[PDB]
């Protein structure tokens, strides 16, 4: 018995649509006051208020931000993550945001491997929403994979997707292009931001971003404008190229070699003025520093779906706050 959903399609102006897998049964229902109720059996499958306001392009660099929650790479792990966020306070009882004023990102990997993909992204769609009620935010970055999905690369999509892309039918890819809310949603997202003294991305920014003389804004700005692009037309631009594969932003493992020095971190560091980086993308047993802490990785390994973590920056300490819900500091 297979339930997944909903994937919810919005026109520009008409009302929208969602589909729901029910019982390896499509059902369709039209949205009502931008209100996505789930249909008669349709299992537990989540529910959300469409939000206008969240799909606005938001600045890629802040000042002065108070608390800040990082954690990535959940893959589909949907249980953990809940998990994880009340263990930390992060959520209230009820799964609602509960982190004020502070700011949650979540560098990106949200697709693939797991099994609750679609929960995690409603999930997240309704704290982004929460938390700028509250007078925070939520930064969801994309990762590499939320970019393989949306231009087609499905190598490590579960397969219970396939129930989904047969029934809407539909390639994966295409449950997420720009038509449906989710699609337009993560396409309004940034990929590399900088908080405070601490810059955040997937993978990590590795020395040929100096050389191409690139900043945060006309990267956002490419990645928003080509992540549709064909792989040719990536590949062909070797700018793009560069955003986009091995040595970019989001696919960079180079601050997990074993020849990569704190030297020339310190060079990547000072090129932003920053005193931290904090990536994902390079699973880790959890929280935890490099290079006297210049470095943070954040994805403790949540696609395995047992445990996971989180990294609190506040009161200029670093803070690993870990599954059970107690912290440990890092600096
Ligand atoms: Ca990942
Ligand atoms: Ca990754």
């Amino acid at each position: 018995t297979e339930f997944d959903g909903p994937y919810v399609i919005t026109p520009i102006s008409g009302q929208s649509t969602a589909y729901w897998i029910c019982d390896n049964r499509l059902k369709t229902t039209s949205i009502e006051k931008l209100q996505v109720n789930r249909p008669e059996h349709c299992g537990d499958l989540p529910e959300t208020k469409l939000s206008s306001e969240i799909k606005q392009i938001m600045p890629d660099t802040y000042l002065g931000i108070k608390k800040v929650v990082a954690l990535s790479d959940v893959h589909g792990q949907y249980d953990v993550l809940l998990t994880l966020l009340k263990k930390q306070k992060i959520i209230d009882s009820d799964g609602n945001w509960a982190f004020g004023e502070g700011h949650m990102v979540m560098t990106g990997d949200i697709f693939d491997r797991g099994h609750q993909v679609n929960e995690v992204l409603w999930f997240m769609y309704q704290l982004d929403q929460q938390a700028r009620d509250a007078g925070g935010m939520v930064h969801l970055l994309m990762g590499n994979h939320e970019q393989m999905v949306l231009g087609g690369d499905l190598r490590y999509v579960h397969q219970r997707y396939d129930i989904a892309t047969t029934l809407i039918n539909r390639p994966y890819n295409k449950l997420y292009g720009a038509d449906t809310e989710i699609g337009q949603w993560l396409r309004s997202k940034n990929t590399i931001i900088k908080i405070n003294d601490v810059l955040y991305m997937h993978g990590g920014i590795s020395s040929e971003w100096i050389s191409r003389e690139l900043t945060l804004d006309k990267a956002n700005a490419l990645y928003r404008a080509n992540v549709d692009a064909s792989k040719k037309s990536l590949k062909a631009d070797d700018l793009l190229n560069f955003l986009f594969f091995g040595n970019g932003p989001t696919w960079y493992r180079g601050y997990f070699s074993e020849t990569f020095t704190e030297a020339e971190l310190d060079t990547i560091l000072q090129h932003f003025n920053v005193n931290h980086i904090v990536v994902g993308h390079t699973s880790q047993e959890r929280v935890l520093g490099l290079f006297h802490n210049k470095v943070i990785a954040v994805d403790s390994s949540i696609k395995v779906g047992k445990s996971g973590e989180l990294l609190l920056l506040e009161n200029n300490r670093l803070i690993r706050g870990l599954y059970d819900g107690t912290r440990e500091t890092l600096q």
